[PDB]
């Protein structure tokens, strides 16, 4: 019936009518109900109606005091008594006044107005409140920072905010530090995306739960920056007249409040040129309580560029939350997901989005991304609704379109032959279709209807518990205990029973199809693929199983090479077990001959463990000596130029955590840099000329060699067999040092291989190549016949090269003649292939 | 009388200027020694000058403008570099970190300041504790700061947990509350007269059993309240 | 380590050449380290004039970055390392570094790095030769710690290190002369990775055994595969 | 929500304020779930500023205000490293450049439009070829408004 | 450097630092002006070892300033 505020104030009529020992209740008491105490928060009496009108706030309560002095003052018994008739009807009139402005609670401000009207201090000395016009102007006018901050304690206060999980010691941390008498301002330190202002949520539900010491409970929380900040300006000092405005603001009649700033690095100071931060270490002992916030990086160059910001602010930090701490936050969120979207969750989803999200985003934070990914996939399963219409439309627009028929046909004179007569068939099928409409749509109404209710059974549930959590922290014991009487419990029993009407079926595991439900790492993966792309890591396989489903693929892409493709899935799925120990990346010896791809069987490792051949970070070992810097991992030392630290390995494999890198000729390679090399088959912490090391663990290292080359050319088997894979590993054995072999994962050995599967990726290639071209098809009469399959395999294809002449044969024998041809206006479509024995192309059109 | 002084209010070329001469010429008449305040006088003057402020009040320097400024190591270096004028203007004041022992004592004059503040008490021995902890582990941060920045916290860390003792009351208020809620479920149902819900007796014995343990905690929970408040409160007065 | 040693080691960079950020490795890091501890690795392969640059880091701890900035070093703990009285401490004068034969140690490491360093270390220790009679305690205890953590913990291997699993270790593990590193490369080669082809193929439920046989190798469990 | 929206429905200092919170307030209940956009889209770096919150966020909260934004790929960057808050408020979706078949398929629906806007005759195969030369000569410019540029261009010439 | 036009208006007249004795003049002219300024005596070899002295001291002081600042502050120190 009535509002906190009008509460209060009747709670104070009351209990000064008992305080004074009054026969009863009179609007007097109410008057000095509103004087509670000369309060700088005083609405009612020192910021009001009067005082802002016409007559003083001072002299008014003197007149009150003596009205209540001049009520006289009786025993316990005849004390107090009643509300009084006279206020019997000073509220009704409030309550009529509450009509007429369509509140639905009694404002004390009303109270006021019904209030003085029956009151009338008329003394010559005219304290009677200034009449309604002055009145109510300033009471239309009651409540900078409604310009630039937003109130979080009052929204705490009033629900609607989400509980703030897995950040309890840091909400605790950033109040211990408000308590300081000095320099008193937490600074949240971290990367955006994590939380920080989570933090601050959770201080609002801390303030209104009273957890907060007295000093600061009594303060008030907003949120800040940007609108008097980066929001825009036209002149010098823009920004800082609205800083000042609120440093200032801020020390007048709201208690204490407590601030909070999206981002430093945004104020900093321009040069500090008497801008933006420098203002706010003027008032670091001037109240002004505030949390601060910004990141990791930037704070460090805040701090060493400002000098004074971290003796203004204290260094708080705020980190992202492992896996398990982000499925308890998307736990604590989940029915708070299923009522937001009217959808059906599964827990498991909750565990697969932070585990997805994750993995996928070097670049994002997995709090934030995780919250989206749920938020979006259980969105796309309420968009899913869209079953109803989509099924219903197929065939009710088909129906509508038959309907059209009848009516376009029903009216002619054709209508009666049976030209157009035919036409009742139309109608059959208009029938048909309703017939299959009607149970369609009713099963979707029931779908609807099912989940529906058991939405709004816990929205019930939400809000009885949201006032259950107000009444408990505010010590209410008999709202708690009538929400924990059963309203709550019995509300939860209304979902159980709404469970019963989901009616879980047999053939449909929820009875409607509209809520697909999130189903697990199904609905989750689909979404991260459709908001990211489409990677094999979609699948809901273990990584020993995702692993060899494409080593099946890698044996059968690869020609020939299995025993080398076995060796290193060997390896790779004992890292992958976590078996292998976690501080090792998996490094690979690939010991055979120039030409035989093994980089290639390395770049399909990419295009599968990493899901991407073009991920592959090459080194030139030949190409180097004792000075092995940028080109390479370490960087020259910085203090010396070479400041791209790594430029072409160190930056793809920081870049790319997750991908395969070459050692090409890793025999060649100076041998300071074999000593590095050691160093970079295990311990990934590898160094850099910055001090920051690599941190090896996700990226393949695979170093290639042709050390034994001349022993693989015997072709003893298309395989290679002992006494010859031996001397490969003999000559390793010779050049490297066994503390290198000792470390590598495995010592890979290749096989020559003929052109009987060669030939297999001749013709993938010219696949390719055809395909490839993006604009058009005139495809080959592809008449490689054997005389292509050999002069491609025997002019190009080399045992030293591999593929590399097939491509330069192809590019001038057939692309270069089918270049000229096309601009000679002699290809309409298509084109022959001619080998005349070298290479070429026939005209396909008789040279048109 | 900076930076809000000066820029906040500061829009057009002028708006500046025509604040700081307004307060420029109020101060050069009439009200005796009035003195004036800078703190990072780094501010002032600007890449290139162009005159922010320190153009116009070298004529003062001769006509009176008593000015204290503050700045450090090499930012002063560097203006006094770029400057020349401001740098024959004043007095240079090299002013030193104070010893331990002085950094004790500023610490002691402030204690009843932290003490009234918190609603906390401190020992002697954390002032000077504070003083030696920040001199041989705060290198970065000057003793008095430094030494303050360990009081403060400390202290905060009390009032924290002071403010954090009614936990242990909760820990026992939410049973209560958890049992006479349960009690009212218990009691106002049909089950109430069954034998089924006549465990309430005992959740009656419990909550009788966590108010008896409340009472004492609370009486000694307010009366430990008072000691902080009215040592507060005293200290307060005695200053004032 | 050449005279180059800057951002990487101590010398970081100054005004008038290539980065800011400097000192990164070791003064940087150790700015924002309130108490610490270093390891220098070979130290002896050092460059003689960074074996004395250490010496602001051995007392006084007021190193010179490259900016003129310090670290004070102070509470914290230096370890160097380095193998030159190796020939000395190889006289195998039991299990405890000797007289004399410790003081040729000395002599190598005055002859190389500059005494006046030398002589301001808190200590130098001199390692002592472990072998059998306690290496037989490194097997296992570390197998433990691995086990301890493994992963999921369930699969874990109970261990079954018998003299014959330590008799495999001592013949190839403990490596004496060159370090006994071969005994981590062992449990790995062969524990982790012949379980691993097991363990791989999912055909284990919960714990795990090793059995061993001679030429040293281990022996399929037949529980499992 | 435009234009006059921004500016030219209005002359004085503090109109913006007035209609903002006029037509906004308006917008916000009782008449259907309303939906707005902006048609000059960066706008919002101008059009919000100050009011960033105050032109979506409580009316959002408050009921049912959502709005379709929009930004190029740059204006989006700076609206992020401008405020940013609109990542909390708004999702992102990236709008694809057609093929020339999509190109083609959409001056054929708008085909007779065009033959219309000039009482000329054009060919299916000047959609195709329109479409295959705006790429070939202009192809950092938009596919189909060069493509449909092109052709109106031409169009409007022969009229003439 | 920048301008150029003022310079056809203007004839550039350099200024010279006075000597240790010069300075010790100007001190002796500026003498009765200090005594009356504070209300103090000062002795005229204060002046000449002010002069003196200064150069010896303050290297970011012309003499003028060097020698004027010891005199003003001697006087201002006498005068508490
Ligand atoms: N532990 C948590 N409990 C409840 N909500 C959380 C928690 N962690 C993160 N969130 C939510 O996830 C998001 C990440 O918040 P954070 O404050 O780091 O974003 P931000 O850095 O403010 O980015 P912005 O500047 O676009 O507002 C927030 O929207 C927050 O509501
Ligand atoms: N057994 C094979 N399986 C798959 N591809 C092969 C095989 N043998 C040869 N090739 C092809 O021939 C080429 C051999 O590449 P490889 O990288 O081994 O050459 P290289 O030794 O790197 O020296 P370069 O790149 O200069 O020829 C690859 O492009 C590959 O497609």
């Amino acid at each position: 019936q009535f509002t906190e505020r009008a509460l209060t104030i009747l709670t104070l009529a009351q209990k000064l009518a008992s305080d004074h020992q009054h026969p009863q209740l009179q609007p007097i008491h109410i008057l000095a109900a509103f004087i509670e105490t000369p309060e700088d928060g005083s609405v009612p009496y020192l910021q009001n109606l009067i005082e802002k009108g016409r007559y003083d706030y001072d002299l008014f309560k003197k007149v009150v005091n003596r009205n209540l002095v001049r009520i006289p003052q009786q025993q316990p018994a005849p004390a107090e008594i009643t509300p009084s008739y006279a206020l019997g009807k000073v509220l009704q009139d409030a309550a009529k006044i509450q009509k007429q402005q369509k509140d639905s609670f009694i404002a004390q401000d009303h109270i006021l107005f019904a209030l003085f009207n029956d009151s009338s201090i008329q003394q010559i000395f005219k304290e009677a409140q200034v009449d309604i016009e002055a009145i109510k102007q300033q009471a239309l006018e009651l409540r900078y920072l409604s310009k630039y901050a937003i109130d979080m304690t009052e929204q705490a206060r009033q629900g609607k905010l989400d509980p703030v999980i897995g950040r309890e010691e840091e909400i605790r941390s950033t109040i211990r530090v408000l308590a300081r008498r000095i320099k008193s301002n937490p600074c949240l330190i971290g990367e955006p995306g994590i939380g920080k202002t989570a933090i601050i949520e959770g201080v609002a539900q801390r303030i209104i739960d009273d957890d907060v010491p007295t000093i600061l409970q009594g303060a008030k929380l907003f949120s800040l920056d940007l609108a008097a900040l980066t929001a825009g300006a036209k002149y010098k000092g823009d920004f800082e007249e609205r800083f000042k405005g609120v440093l200032k603001e801020i020390e007048e009649s709201k208690t204490l409040i407590v601030l909070f700033i999206d981002e430093i690095h945004m104020l900093m100071g321009n040069g500090k040129d008497d801008a933006a931060n420098i203002l706010k270490p003027a008032l670091s002992r001037g109240q002004l309580k505030v949390i601060g916030a910004t990141t990791n990086n930037e704070y460090r160059s805040i701090v060493e560029k400002d000098g004074a910001f971290e003796r203004r602010f204290q260094k708080i930090e705020v980190a992202e939350p492992s896996v398990r701490q982000t499925v308890a936050i998307l736990r604590g969120l989940q029915p708070k997901y299923e009522i937001h979207h009217g959808v059906r969750i599964l827990d498991s989803a909750l565990v697969t989005a932070a585990q997805l999200a994750k993995r996928y985003l070097p670049y994002r934070r997995l709090p934030d991304s995780a919250l989206d990914l749920v938020d979006i996939s259980c969105a796309g399963v309420a968009v899913a609704r869209d079953s109803k219409p989509e099924e219903l439309d197929s065939k009710e627009r088909q129906l509508q379109l038959i309907q059209v028929e009848i009516k376009a046909l029903e009216r002619d004179e054709d209508a009666d032959s049976t030209t157009k007569d035919r036409l009742k068939l139309a109608r059959q099928k208009e029938a048909s279709l309703q017939e299959e409409l009607e149970p369609l749509r009713q099963r979707y109404n029931e779908e609807k209807h099912g989940h529906e209710e058991l939405t709004q059974a816990k929205k019930k549930l939400d809000e009885l518990e949201n006032k259950a959590l107000d009444a408990e922290r505010r010590y209410d014991t008999a709202t708690a205990a009538d929400l924990r009487y059963f309203a709550i419990p019995d509300i939860k029993k209304q979902i159980e029973k709404l469970e019963d009407q989901v009616a879980e079926e047999e053939r449909r595991a929820g009875a409607n199809s509209m809520i697909q439900n999130v189903v697990d790492s199904d609905t989750i993966s689909e979404t991260a693929a459709r908001l990211t792309g489409i990677p094999v890591k979609k699948l809901s396989e273990s990584e020993n199983e995702k692993l060899i489903h494409m080593e099946r693929d890698l044996s059968s892409e690869v020609v020939g090479q299995m025993d080398a493709i076995k060796a290193v899935s060997n390896a790779v799925r004992l890292s992958r077990s976590g078996l292998a120990n976690p501080r090792q990346p998996a490094s690979f010896l690939f010991l055979g001959l120039s030409g035989s791809g093994k980089t290639e069987l390395a770049k399909k490792v990419a295009g599968f463990l990493f899901n991407d051949e073009d991920m592959m970070i090459r080194v030139d070992c030949s190409e180097l000596s004792e000075k092995y810097a940028v080109s390479k991992l370490l960087g020259t030392t910085a203090g010396y130029v070479g400041y791209d630290e790594g430029g072409f390995l160190t930056n793809q494999l920081q870049y790319k955590p997750y991908s395969v890198l070459l050692f090409d000729e890793v025999e060649k390679a100076h041998p300071d840099v074999l000593t590095v090399m050691l160093q970079m088959l295990d311990d990934g912490r590898i160094t850099s000329g910055q001090g920051k090391t690599i941190d090896c663990s996700n990226c393949i290292v695979i170093m290639t060699s042709n050390l034994g080359a001349e022993f693989i050319n015997s072709q003893q088997g298309s395989k290679i067999q002992e006494s010859t894979k031996n001397l490969v590993m003999g000559a390793v054995r010779q050049h490297f040092r066994p503390e290198f072999l000792n470390r590598i994962s495995s010592i890979v050995i290749f096989n020559k291989l003929s052109r009987k599967a060669i030939h297999k990726i001749v013709d993938i290639r010219l696949k390719e190549i055809e395909e490839r071209f993006e604009q058009n098809d005139k495809h080959y009469k592809l008449n490689l016949t054997q005389e292509a399959k050999d002069f491609l395999a025997k002019y190009g294809y080399s045992d030293d090269m591999g593929a590399r002449p097939l491509n330069r044969l192809i590019q001038n024998e057939i692309l270069n003649k089918l270049a000229l041809r096309i601009l000679k206006n002699e290809i309409k479509d298509k084109e022959t292939v001619n080998v005349v024995l070298e290479e070429c192309l026939e005209v396909l059109p008789n040279h048109e």
